[PDB]
C-alpha cells in the first residue's frame, strides 16, 4: 500500500458522501477547504458529510483549512473591458481605491504600494502574464514601463518578486475564517502567504484566543521574503506546504526546484509534515489521464520525501476528480516503493532511540513500528528516518489520531488507554494482528516514552506476534 | 561552468553561422540534424556553417544525424477532410494503401498491421488522441471500437502499446540518410524506434559498409519491446537517447519517469553516453521564458546523471532559440554544481584505476583530472564516477575529439602525438595550465594506458602544476 | 576501576577472613579451591571464611571449585631422589604401583597405560621435560626409547599427545569432590582436562543428580585432544579456562598464543565467560614484584578480550599473596582503561544488546542496567566491551555471584522486580545508590518485557 | 615466506662464513655487531666473512654496528667476590676508580656522578636489582641508604631515573667505532642510550665528518628520559630500537608494554623502521627450543607491528644459535600470515601509496613493484601492511641493502632506469625472474616520475 498521503480539495463537485466514500476508497487522505471561495454553511456541511463518511465506515481522514490570505489586486477598468498594454508604453498604478482604470493607469488594492516598491523594482500581472519596471514613485502613484505585451483585465493579481510586502498576516476575512475552524474542530490550519516568524506567531496567537491551540498550523512558502526567513518560520509552524506556482511567478525559474527540495528536507529533518502543492495534475481538470511530465513531477517530489501530495481544482470542480485521485495514488504507490531508509548538533535521546528503532526493525525485517503517541511527536520522529516498515501509531488523543492522517507511512489508531510499558506491549501486539498489517511470528519494533514526560521517546522493544 | 552539455536541433532560425556562433556562446555543444526535414543541401551548408565557425574561432562541437526511421501511419481522407470519430463507433483500419478514408475505416502505411495486432490490443491514432480496441482481425482489415471521441486528420501517427511491431529497423530513406552520414564525418547517427539488438547491428553493418565504421550509434529507446530489449540494446549501441515523449504514448504514465532514471544509470555504469530528449523546453518554441514545471523536469534529469540534454523545436524553428539555449545552460549550471561524486562482478583494472583516480583527485582537491584516450573510453571511465573535477581529455583523434563533446563534464583536446607516459606527464601539465582551468600550484591527477594495448586504462598519476 | 576480574587460589597464607578481607580489597573477585591439598573440612571452614567476610562487609564474590580429571602421573623413586636420563637408552614405564623407581623404570599411576599406548606413540613426562618413544608393550610394561636428555623426578606428570586415554572424565575416585560443591552451593566447578563435548555431558549429569543443576561448568583446555574439540566443549559449557601452561605441553610452541586468541575470541562470540590461567605472575611466588615478561602477557591476555585472570600459586602458596592481587589489579586497570567497544553484531536479543551499547556510547552513558534472571542478558551486553559499567539487577542469588566472573559487571541482588516500568524505577533508584552514576548521567537499561527468561528485548534511555 | 626481519648479534660461534651463510638460510636478515667484544680486526673480519657470503650466494643482507652511549656501571670488589647488601644500611660511590669494592662502598665508571645527582636521587643498581637513596654528597663519595636487599656483583650497570647525565651522546672513547664503521661502509648504526633529539644530531654531524651521510640511524630507547623525549628523537632519526629490558629498569613495570606498543606504532606512522630487541629468546642461549612465554611474546611483538626482530646473546654466545634463528623464522612465518592491511591514510606520496595498496588487494596482487632511490617509497608502502610483498628496486647499493631490514620488502640492486615506461618493461621482468608472481598475475607499480627523490606520485597496475 502507498505511503505518501493525498490532500484533497473538496468543492461542489466531490462534497456529497457518496463522492466523498469513493475519493477515500481510491487514496484520499486529507479533505482541504480551500477559503477563497464559498460560505460558512457550505464548509460545514462538508465537514459533517466527510465526518459521517468516517462514522459509517470507519475510515479516517483529516480536515484542513486553507485561508484566502492577504493579497495585491488591480480594480476595475473602465466599462468593464480589457485594455492593451504594449511594450516599452508607461503604465502607472494608484492606490486611490476609488479610480477606474484604463490603457494608462488602474488602481490597486493595497495603500502600500508606493511604500513597499523602489525604482527599478519588477511589478508582476496577472500571473506574471505582464511584466513591467518601475521608473518613479510620486505620491499615491507607482508609474512604470511594461515590459511585454498583454491584455489587462480587472481584479488581477499582483506579485512583487522579491520585495518584502507589509500586508498583515491576516486578511480580516481570514480573522473570521480561523474562528470558523476553531468552531469546526479542524485539524489544520493552512496559511497562506507566511513571509516571517511574526506571521506565524499572528496565526497562533489568533487559533489560541478562541480555542484551537491543539490545531496545527501549516505555513505556505510562496515568495522570496519567505525563502530567506524559512527557518524561522518552520520553527514557528507545526509544517509547511510548498506552493510551487506562486514561487515560480516570484523567485528565477532555476532555483523554484532547489526551493522545493530544500524546504522538503529540513522539514524532514525537524519532524514536521510537509505538503507540496499546486501545478500537480491540472490538465485533469480537463482530461481523464495526466500528462507524462506531471506524473514525473509527482514521482520526484515524492523522492524528495514529501509527507503528502495535494489535488486542486482535478478534485474540487473538474471533470475527473476520483480518475485524478486514483492516478495520484498509483504514481504514489508506485514510487513509494522503490524508496529506501535514511538511517542517519550534540545527539538527544528521542533520535537516537527512534534511530535505533528504524535499525533495528531493518535489521530483523519487521513489518511493523507499533508508536505510543499523545501529539504525535514520537511518530514523527520514527517517520524521519523513511522507514520501510509501516507506523502503527496508537494515541488516546483523537486529534492527534486525526492529524497524524498527514504524516507519510503512519497509520493512527485511537485507543481507549495505555496504563504502562507492559500494557503498551500487549495491546500493541493485540492491534498490530488486527491491523492485518502483520501476522503470526512477524517481528514489530514497539516505540514509547516511559517514566517521561509527554514529548520524549525513550523506549524500543522488540515482539514476535 | 556546466558541465551537461546540451544537444540543439538546427534548423532554418539557427544555421547562419552568425547564428551558431552565439548558440555556441550560450552553451550549445552538439548540432542535431533531424532527418525527419531538409534535404541534403541543406543539411549540407548547415554542416559546413558549423565546421567553419569552429575554424575560425577555434572552439569544438560534433554533429549528430537523427534519423526519421521506419513508422506506421494513417493515410488520406476524403476530400482531405478531418472526421469525428465517437466514443464506442465501429473504426477499421486497412493495409490497402489505396483506400481513401472517412468517418468508418483509413488505410495504414503498414502491411504488416494485421499480422502484428491481436484481438484486444490498443491502437493509438495522432500522439495517442484517439485511442481504439481491436475486437476483430479478417483479412487485410483490422476492425474496432473507439475508445474516446476525437477528429481524425490525415497522415496521422499510429502507436501500439506493448505490441512487438515488425517493421524493418531502417526505412529505405533511413539507408540513403546513412550513407550521406558517412559522405559528411558526422560524429554521431541517432537511430529511431530501436526495439532489439538485431535492429542495432543492422545500422553498424550499414555505417560500416560506407566508410562510418567510427561513428558511434546513440539508440533511440521509444516503446515497450525496446525497454524489454534494454540491456541488449545498450551493450550493442555506443550510447541512448531516452525519447519520454514517445513512451507516454507506449507504456503505463507512471512507469515513464523509472524508465528513464534506469536508462541513465544503466548507461553511466556502462561507461556509454545518454542523451534525454522531447518535451524539454516546448514552450519556448513560442515564449521567451520557460516553466516552472519544464526547470524542474530539466534538473531532475541531470540529477539522474544524463551525460546531455536535447532541444528540439525550440532551437531549430522556435521564436526564442538562442533564449531556449541560455535559459537551458543556466539551469544545467545551477544544478551541476550541487553534484556530489559516486565513488561506488569481479574487479577490472580499468574501473579499479580510474575509481582510485577519482577518488585521490578528490582527497587532494584537484581541479583537473588529466586523461589519455584514443577512442574515448578512459574519459568516459572516469565520467561515470561523477567527478567534481573538470576531465581534460588529451587525443590525438579527430573523432574522438568531437565524441568527447557529448560527455558530461570533458573538455577534449586534440593533440599532435603522445610519445611515452613520461611525456603525457609534460604535455597534460602544459596544457593543464594553458586551458585556464588549473593554476600554478594546483593537484591534477593524470590518467593513462601505459605499456597495454589501447582500451585498457592503468596508470593514475598526481602533479603539482 | 578496573573491568577485568581476578580469580585467586586459597591456600595457608590466605585462607584467613583477616587475609581474604584484604584480597577483596586489593581486587580479587573470585576464590578457587583446588581440590588437590586438604581434606573436606579445611575446604568448608575456607568457604565459610569469605562467606563471612562477604556477609559482613556487604562485599562480593564467587567461589570456584576444580573438579579432578583423568591425568596420569609417574609414581616414586629410589631414595626420592631424581635420576638422570640420556638420549637413546631403554627406560621402561609399568603400571605395577608398588614398583619403586630407578634410572631403568618407573611406575604410573594409570593402570590402562599399556592399553591404550602403541608401538610407535610419544610418551613425554614432567610437562614436556622428557620426550620417549613406545618400542614395545609387554605385560604390565610399557618400553621406550628415551628422545632426550633430562633429569626425572618423583611425581611427574604424563601427556600423550594423539593418544585418546580411556578414563572417565570424573572418575569415582573424584566425584565426592563435586558433591560436596553441590552441598556447598559453589558457583562454579572448573572440570581439569576436558578433552571433549561427552566429558561435559558427563559432568552435567553428576551435578544434576546432587542439586548442582545450577553451578556454572568451566572446562579447562590443557591438552591437545580438548583444543581439537574445542568448539563442541564450548557449546556443552559456561565457560573455559584456558591453561595456556597445560596446553603447550602436547601442541606446537608458535601455536599456543594463536590457541589462546582463537578460544578468547570464540568465547566472547558464543557470551560464555573465560578465565586465562597458569604462568601469570608465578615469579612472584618468591619475589615481591613481577617481571617486565609477566606484565606483558598479562596485559596481552586481557587485550586478547579475557573476562577474568587467575592467580594460581602466587595467592596460595606463594610469600607475597597481596603484592600480586594488586599487581595484577593495576595491570587490569591499565588495561581495561585503553580498550574499546567492539560494536559488530539476525537475532533479537544480539540485535538489541548491540543496539544498547551503541546507544550507550553515542550518548555517554556511564551505565548500562540489565534486569537478568539467569545471567544471559548482561553477558549478552558485555559481549561489545561497553565503556559503560554493567549493573546487573537478579532476584537470582546464585546469578549474583556468577556475574562476578563477567567482565566489567556489578551484579545486585534485588528483593523483586515486577515490571517493566518497576525495574526502570528501581535501576534509576540503584544506579544512584551505586556511586557509578550521578543525577543528570544518562543510562541505557535493558531487559525482557513479555517474554520468558533468556531472551533480551527492551532497551531504555533514562537521565538520572 | 616470513615478512619480520631478523636481525642476529653475531659473535664467536657464528662468524664463520659457514655459520653465516646457515644463518641467512635459516632467516638471518641483518648482522648485528656489538663493539664490546674484540678489536677492530675481529670486526673487520666478521664484515668481510659476511660480504663474501653474500657475493658467493647471491643473498642478500645489511650491517647495524651498535655505537656506545652514556652509561655508568659500577666496578671491581673484593677478590671478585659478591656481597650481600641490606635494606637501610649506609652504601657510598666513590668516582675513585682505583677503590675496590666491598659491601659498603664501590666505584663507578663516571668522574660526573657526584656533580649530577642530589640528596634525595633514586640510584639503582643492576637492572634495578638493588635500588638506594642519596643521603649526603661529600668530595668524590655519594653516600646513600639502601632501600632493599640484594646481592652486588662486579661491573653491574647503573640508573639514575629522572636524572639527566652530563656525559656526551658520543664520548671521544667511543668515537673511533662509528669512524670504522664509515670506513667499513655500514648500512646502520645504532646508538645506545638516545636520551633527546640532541644526541641524535650529534650522531649524524659525526657520520657526516667521515663520509657517512648515508647511513642510517637506528636510535635505542633504553631509559625514561629517552622514552620522555621519544617524539623529538624519532623525528631526527632514521629508525627506533626498542630495548624493553633497558627501558623496564626505570618506568612502571604495567607501562612498559604500553611503551612498546606505542613506539612501534609511531615508528610505522613516520615510515621509520623499528627493531625490537632484548628478552627476545634469551632461554635458547642454554637451551635448543624457547618458552611457551617467549614464542608468545613474540608474536604479540610482531602483532604490534614491529619490521624486525633482534637476537643478542641468543645468536653471539649461546649454544643453539641456528635453532634460535630458525624457531624465530617460524613464529615469524606463523604470525605474519595472520596480519593484514591497514587501509588507513593530505600528501601526495601518502594518498598514492595507500591507494596502491588498496588497489592490489582489490586486484589480489601478490606483488607491489617500488622504484627507489632513498627507500622512502618502499617504506610509505610497508607503512599499510600489505598482503603483497614489495619488490624495491633501486640503483643505490645503500638503500637496497637498508631496505632488507624493513618488514616485507625484498630489495634488488638494478643498473639503471631510465623512464617510467622502462620502470614498467624492468619491473614486469624482475617480477616475473624473482620468482615472486607469475604470468597471469596483478603486479601494482610505484615510482615517481617528473619530481624529485623524496616523492612518490604514480601506481600503474599491470598483467604479467
Amino acid at each position: 500500500m502507498k505511503k505518501t498521503k493525498i490532500v484533497c480539495t473538496i468543492g461542489p463537485k466531490t462534497e456529497s458522501e457518496e463522492m466523498l466514500a469513493k475519493m477515500l476508497d481510491a487514496g484520499m487522505n486529507v479533505m482541504r477547504l480551500n477559503f477563497s471561495h464559498g460560505d460558512y454553511a457550505e464548509h460545514g456541511q462538508r465537514i459533517q458529510n466527510l465526518r459521517n463518511v468516517m462514522s459509517k465506515t470507519g475510515k479516517t481522514a483529516a480536515i484542513l483549512l486553507d485561508t484566502k490570505g492577504p493579497e495585491i489586486r488591480t480594480m476595475k477598468l473602465e466599462g468593464g473591458n480589457d485594455v492593451s498594454l504594449k511594450a516599452g508604453q508607461t503604465f502607472t498604478f494608484t492606490t486611490d481605491k476609488s479610480v477606474i482604470g484604463n490603457s494608462e493607469m488602474v488602481a490597486v488594492t493595497y495603500e502600500g504600494f508606493t511604500t513597499d516598491l523602489s525604482v527599478g523594482n519588477t511589478v508582476l500581472v496577472d500571473d506574471g502574464l505582464i511584466g513591467m519596471e518601475v521608473t518613479a514613485i510620486e505620491g499615491n502613484k507607482v508609474i512604470c514601463k511594461v515590459l511585454n505585451n498583454g491584455d489587462l483585465g480587472e481584479n488581477k493579481g499582483v506579485n512583487l518578486p522579491g520585495v518584502s510586502i507589509a500586508l498583515p498576516a491576516l486578511a480580516e476575512k481570514d480573522k473570521q475564517d480561523l474562528i470558523f475552524g476553531c468552531e469546526q474542530g479542524v485539524d489544520f490550519v493552512a496559511a497562506s502567504f507566511i513571509r516571517k516568524r511574526s506571521d506565524v506567531i499572528e496565526i497562533r496567537e489568533h487559533l489560541k484566543a478562541h480555542g484551537g491551540e491543539n490545531i496545527h498550523i501549516i505555513s505556505k512558502i510562496e515568495n522570496q521574503e519567505g525563502l530567506n526567513n524559512f527557518d524561522e518560520i518552520l520553527e514557528a509552524s507545526d509544517g509547511i506546504m510548498v506552493a510551487r506556482g506562486d514561487l515560480g511567478v516570484e523567485i528565477p525559474v532555476e532555483e523554484v526546484i532547489f526551493a522545493q527540495k530544500m524546504m522538503i528536507e529540513k522539514c524532514i529533518r525537524a519532524r514536521k509534515v510537509v505538503i507540496t502543492a499546486t501545478q500537480m495534475l491540472d490538465s485533469m481538470i480537463k482530461n481523464p489521464r495526466p500528462t507524462r511530465a506531471e506524473a514525473g513531477d509527482v514521482a520526484n517530489t515524492i523522492l524528495d520525501g514529501t509527507d503528502a501530495v495535494m489535488l486542486s481544482g482535478e478534485s474540487a470542480k473538474g471533470k475527473y476528480p476520483l480518475e485524478a485521485v486514483s492516478i495520484m495514488a498509483t504514481i504514489c504507490e508506485r514510487t513509494d516503493r522503490v524508496m529506501n531508509s535514511r538511517l542517519e548538533r550534540k545527539l538527544r535521546i528521542t533520535e537516537a532511540v527512534c534511530r535505533g528503532a528504524v535499525e533495528t526493525a531493518e535489521k530483523l525485517d519487521a513489518p511493523l513500528i507499533v508508536v505510543a503517541t499523545q501529539g504525535g511527536k514520537s511518530a514523527r520522529a520514527v517517520r524521519k528516518y523513511f522507514p520501510d516498515a509501516t507506523i502503527l501509531a496508537l494515541t488516546t488523543n483523537e486529534k492527534t489520531a486525526h492529524q497524524l492522517v498527514l504524516s507519510k507511512g503512519v497509520v493512527p489508531q485511537l485507543v481507549k488507554e495505555i496504563t504502562s510499558t507492559d500494557d503498551f506491549y500487549r495491546l500493541g501486539k493485540e492491534l498490530a494482528l488486527q491491523s492485518g498489517l502483520a501476522h503470526k511470528g512477524d517481528v514489530v519494533v514497539m516505540v514509547s516514552g516511559a517514566l517521561v514526560p509527554s514529548g520524549t521517546t525513550n523506549t524500543a522493544s522488540v515482539h514476535v506476534l
